[PDB]
């Protein structure tokens, strides 16, 4: 009541300034409409408007009214029914604790199968496929000759994208669609590395706070985010945030399993996380990471490292393998895990449970010894049909970058990889955004395909509105510049027409077609 | 008056968390090279760290800051020590700065005065041994030593000696910017094989400046240039010099253009000739010129996406398609290494024509000037006058690694100076970050210094606070580089603030980071 009503204020929402959302029409699917933001410049420049990839979903739509207590229109919904693959759930599971307001949930019908990966490689181009390809060609048309200035590194990046090349990416297991038929408010994204580079915000210790904050994260850039929430409650509060994401939204599971057992990592066990799996899935989690490679002989591999497990959920399957001496139970029960996803389409974020949380720990045998056996854990997970990608380090100097993704991309079968950073020295705390920005746009240029961000308080304490903000820019910039070092068609046009604003002396142009445009022109002095 | 402004606003004494210390010459006993060092938890049971520190006197509690006075001219005596200067009969006279205790220097004709000069002469300096301990951080000699990283083909020792200083400048590898008449200065050096060096850009009042300069080299700024441009120029710069323990650089051409009424065209040799022995003898340590920006090469700039974009070099195209002469700086040239061997002063061959967009990155433009650069270079080696070149600019990741190899090939291993470079266009109000991605890539390349980018690049004027951000951005990403390369003397920092981090010592933390007051308010 008091604290809804103080949220539907406090969000922010409305065009971005200096833009204007628009539509394109699917084709195969017409009734598709993908969002996109338009930049006209001044009328003397006569230049065609810059369009821009553009994730801040409805709430920068003036013709859509906002109410978070009924969540955003399930346009997703109709499509996926239209498939005639899933049935309702005549009795879904509830979670006791502010409780969340008519949604159907979801599952596939026995014998079914309904994940984007099973449907490209039965040579379907399904409607998630469509709404893809749409978006990442930007609305660009192929009436001009295009002239490729890049180093990809042996990527296969297309002068256009089409709704086939997206099958074909996503049958071969080098790209993903996020997408559990229970997030019906989704605006469709692809994860590869011949696509954009994706970025990712963090979310998660009131609810308004929360809600405020994935609508900040997405408004500025971010693609994907993530509830890392621990402690009471933390499914009736992703409650609200998935019912008014367009983006798609990711988990730690374990996180909430925890919860279960109240903190003990010991009593931790397959019941209750089974449980978790499948409360998340019927509430529309679109991914989840799961530490499936942090296997007992590889614990005490981590003992001389100057900086240890900085993985959370890496330490707590740790505390339970050497409590009980026993193998990890999420790598004992990966195919009941996989049988589980596949029935929602939930996709796999194999975790980074070894990664490296100092320069000195590096790629070392750790950190490569999960790495190849999530390559192995990835063919089980195809096996049964699951969406995947590969999660990386971690703290890295520049030297041993390439290195990195030289290993995810023998090992993994060329499956996505998405990185947290990496900062190439630890010894700037406040400016980890930084130090983390150069890794992060290097190892973009290599291949990688999502970017998780690092705000200015990475370890030193918890984001604020502003903290996040400067988070996504620094984010959208590193993955720019990597989309724009391997030649990617779309990226050049927006560079230069920047550029030529600043030539002319364009003032307000170059402000609007800026990654942040009210920042520019305040620190601009006329 | 304007004494007491400056007393006031300008921020001194230990930097948080750190004290400073100094380690005595041997070949020279009467040096003293500084550092500041971070002591641990005694429970760490762990030596100090030993950090590099640019911040001078300023952060010394031994010694009582009196800007009216000046710093202390510790390095007077040394060069005097050489007998190959003497006073200069009648000096150039230009909130005037009280300049009565300092005399003007000249070298002596027919003698060695650079630094080069008496490299080449097999001579180890002063400069050089100072020079030497400072690259050292006092680490121990005589210790094994397994080097992780790539430097691409660097010559970095495992410990360095004033002997293997001597052979880099010899060489042209590597210069100490240390005018005769900068008697404040303590020495640094610059080349690929030492520390990867940062400047920061100071100039548009007085008080406002020197808290600038104080401030920037407070947090790490290893040489700072004054941009002013203006009336008052020159006698603001006295104020700035005679404060400054880092060595200071100038874009003559400036001061010239101020003498001319801000007509390009109406600059001609002799105004510009007057203006650099008014510097020499003020003290500046380095000039930036741009005598690459040749009349054939104007035409160049009509097809790129925004033309010329260095002030200096835009100035020099006016000047020549005005005359339509080639630019004079060129054709003087001889007569400009024959002033600055004089003093010591070094070059900074410009970058007027460094790419303004990465869509004009690598052009023939650029690379025209480049190119000419590296005979310049030769020549300027035949005077004896040291030289560093400066790069770009805005170029797209994947054209990074070409730069420095043209550099390297064209200017015949001479030390690379960069400002960035911006890996993109499109963030305005960022580009401290877009150029640290450049920075820090182009310096694990080879870059032997670093010019700053502050977020308000582009836009406006920075304030003290973005000074700041430039600063210790640039830092992260020259350290970055260092430790990518493997020098010897990188990992020791990364893994003391990782050991503090694992065992939970929160003021270890603080302290051990580039900004520790930073990083204590945001926890
Ligand atoms: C790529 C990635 N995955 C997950 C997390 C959080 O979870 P954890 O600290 O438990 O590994 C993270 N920060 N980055
Ligand atoms: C390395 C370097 N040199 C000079 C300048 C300014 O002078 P200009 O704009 O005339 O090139 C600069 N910003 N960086």
């Amino acid at each position: 009541q008091s604290t809804i009503k103080a949220v539907a204020e406090t969000i922010s929402t409305g065009p971005i300034p200096g833009s204007r959302k628009v539509y394109q029409a699917g084709e195969l699917f017409p009734e598709l409409r993908v969002p996109f933001r338009e930049v006209a410049v001044h009328p003397s420049a006569n230049e065609p408007p810059v369009t821009i990839y553009d994730p801040s979903g409805p709430y920068s739509d003036p013709a859509i009214q906002i109410d978070i207590e009924k969540g955003l229109p399930r346009t997703r919904e109709a499509l996926v029914v239209a498939r005639g693959d899933v049935e309702e759930v005549a009795d879904p599971r509830q979670v006791k604790p502010p409780e969340f307001p008519g949604r159907k949930i979801y599952r596939a019908k026995p014998g079914k199968l309904v994940t984007q990966l099973e449907y490209a490689r039965a040579g379907i181009i399904t409607a998630e496929m469509e709404y893809v390809a749409i978006r990442e060609n930007l609305r660009r048309e192929q009436d001009r000759p295009c002239v490729r200035d890049g180093e990809d590194f042996g990527a296969s990046i297309p002068d256009f994208v089409t709704p086939e090349f997206v099958r074909q990416e996503i049958a071969r297991g080098r790209a993903i669609i996020p997408a559990n038929i229970n997030h019906g408010e989704l605006e469709p994204m692809a994860i590869g590395r011949n696509f954009l580079v994706k970025i990712n915000a963090n979310i998660g210790n009131t609810v308004a706070d929360e809600v405020d904050k994935l609508v900040w994260a997405t408004r500025w850039g971010a693609d994907t985010v993530m509830d890392l929430s621990t402690g009471r409650n933390i499914h009736n509060i992703r409650d609200w945030i998935i019912r008014n994401s367009s983006v798609p939204i990711g988990t730690v599971p374990i996180y909430q399993a925890l919860e279960k057992v109240n903190g003990v990592a010991e009593d931790l066990n397959w019941e209750v996380f089974r449980d978790t799996l499948i409360e998340q899935c019927e509430q529309g989690v679109d991914y989840f990471t799961i530490h499936a490679g942090v296997r007992l002989p590889f614990i005490p591999m981590t003992a001389k490292r100057v900086t240890g497990i900085v993985s959370r959920g890496g330490s707590i399957m740790a505390k339970w393998c050497l409590a009980h001496h026993k193998e990890n139970f999420l790598y004992e029960r990966f195919d009941e895990i996989c049988e589980i996803m596949r029935a929602y389409d939930v996709s796999f974020s194999l975790g980074d449970g070894l990664r490296p949380g100092s320069t000195a720990d590096a790629n070392d045998e750790a950190q490569f010894s999960e790495l190849r056996t999530l390559g192995e854990l990835t063919k089980v997970a195809w096996k049964h049909g699951v969406q995947v990608m590969i999660e990386g380090p971690g703290h890295v100097a520049m030297h041993k970058i390439k290195a990195n993704m030289d290993e995810q991309l023998k090992h993994c079968h060329e499956a996505p990889f998405y990185t947290l950073g990496p900062l190439t020295t630890d010894i700037a705390p406040g400016y980890d955004h930084i130090t983390s920005a150069i890794g992060a746009a290097m190892i973009g240029w290599f291949g990688t395909a999502m970017l998780c961000y690092v705000t200015p308080k990475e370890h030193l304490g918890l984001p604020d509105r502003d903290d996040v903000k400067t988070g996504v820019i620094t984010y959208k910039l590193a993955a720019h510049a990597a989309d724009l070092a391997k030649g990617h068609p779309g990226a050049a046009m927006w560079d230069d027409a920047i550029s030529r604003a600043r030539f002319e002396f364009r003032w307000e142009d170059q402000f609007n077609l800026g990654l942040d445009p009210e920042t520019a022109r305040k620190f601009h002095d006329e």
